[PDB]
């Protein structure tokens, strides 16, 4: 069966280390500005729907100054979308024609250019690809995009799933090396138990031509053998407040993505930015449930990141500036998080989050493990703590109103 290579596993390791991303939805649907699920939601024709490419010239697109605003908020990697479930693709493929360079004016390879300012700001780059599609006559249909006019609903799957693999294949070979591919669409048939994606061999592909690309699907399942990463969709793992994250938590490497405001891709009656503090808090919770977070952004049909998201970016940088070392190369704190806030560790580091406290004391319920030392992490003003039967308490200088009140304890051994 599945055996991870050396490299897959230091790979995974770094994934891992670097904890936070930033995904970018962007496709034909930006003209729309109504989201990226608009084709099937509207039942909109699949030819009709494809004469938007003629129309599409996103002037102010600069893969520099996106890149760089991402580097500034302190995210370590993009995950970019490819493809989506519109069928169009955002680089230039040879097996279709209905991509950026051959069918719009813009005539140019926008993942080839991503790629590249990555490479230049020291920024890993992850492809999000779909896993079904509205718009191929050859595409079979499961639950979506049953009223797109097309005349094949059951769809050629051989044909199809040559596509996605010699698309799979450019990818991974023309834009230098993948931090990894982000599947998605599996849900899209699950009405039928039997449907054969023949993900081990797409896996296997994906793995022969870069054997350090982490995979991963976004299926809500618990993770099929050949994944790398496991994926809650705007939920922490364990949780299911948003209705999508049922599956048990794996021994694989968890990741979360969210919204930063309340779609994916660019929505102009959308201007509900969750604040800076949100923010940092969605990072911080995941952190401390050993997950990485992944933060949308949709870009506008001009190709400008969304000034306020920016914005935005700019001050969870910020405070990544002074906060990081509590965040970057941990792993879930030895203390499950609690409604005050979450831990973190690095080493013999444990890093005590207060995001949320009333008190002018905290309670740990740190038993067998011996707690040497407690400093506030900001300046390393000492923290007054007394051991108990059931873990020690400490005492702090004031209520703590911080975005993240960060209390550094070193522990023995
Ligand atoms: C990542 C998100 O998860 C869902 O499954 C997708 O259909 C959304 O459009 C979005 O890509």
């Amino acid at each position: 069966k599945y055996q991870p290579t050396e490299a897959n596993l230091k790979a995974r390791s770094e994934f891992q280390d670097n904890k936070f991303g930033i995904f970018l939805h962007w496709g034909l649907y930006a003209m729309l500005a109504t989201g990226e699920w608009t084709m099937t939601n509207n039942n909109l024709n699949y030819k009709e729907y494809a004469k938007l490419a003629g129309g599409f010239y996103p002037s102010k697109f600069d893969a520099d100054k996106w890149v760089a605003a991402i580097k500034a908020s302190g995210a370590k990697y993009i995950c970019f979308t490819t493809r989506h479930h519109e069928g169009f693709s955002m680089f230039d493929t040879k097996y279709s024609d209905y991509n950026i360079v051959k069918a719009t004016p813009f005539k140019r390879d926008v993942v080839k250019e991503l790629a590249d300012a990555c490479a230049k700001h020291g920024i890993k780059l992850h492809f999000y690809y779909s896993h079904i599609d509205w718009y191929r006559e050859d595409a079979p249909q499961g639950r979506t995009g049953r009223r797109t006019g097309r005349p094949n609903p059951k769809g050629d799957w051989k044909s199809y799933y040559q596509f996605m693999n010699n698309q799979l294949t450019e990818l991974l070979t023309n834009y230098g090396p993948i931090g990894a591919i982000w599947f998605d669409g599996w849900w899209d048939q699950d009405i039928n138990p039997d449907f054969d994606w023949e993900l081990p061999e797409q896996y296997a592909l994906i793995h022969r031509l870069q054997p350090a690309c982490l995979v991963g699907n976004n299926h809500h399942q618990t993770p099929f053998a050949g994944e790398d990463i496991q994926i809650f969709e705007r939920d922490l793992p364990g949780e299911n407040t948003a209705g999508l994250s049922g599956q048990s938590v794996s021994h694989l490497p968890l990741e979360t993505c969210e919204t930063m405001n309340g779609m994916w891709g660019y929505k102009i009656t959308d201007q509900n930015y969750k604040s800076t503090k949100t923010l940092i808090h969605y990072l911080v919770k995941a952190a401390g449930k050993d997950a990485n977070l992944l933060m949308n952004i949709g870009p506008q049909p001009d190709g400008e990141l969304p000034e306020v998201a920016v914005q935005r970016l700019k001050e969870v940088g910020e405070w990544m500036s002074k906060y990081g070392e509590t965040i970057y190369g941990t792993r879930g704190g030895l203390v499950a998080p609690h409604d005050w806030g979450v831990t973190t560790q690095k080493g013999n580091k444990l890093y005590v989050h207060i995001l949320n406290l009333q008190d002018k004391a905290l309670f740990l319920p740190i038993v067998d493990k011996k707690v040497k030392k407690a400093v506030v992490f900001a300046d390393k003003t000492p923290v007054r703590f007394t051991k108990n039967k059931e873990g020690i308490v400490l005492e702090l200088a004031k209520v703590p109103t911080d975005v993240d009140y960060v209390v550094e304890l070193t522990i023995d051994d």
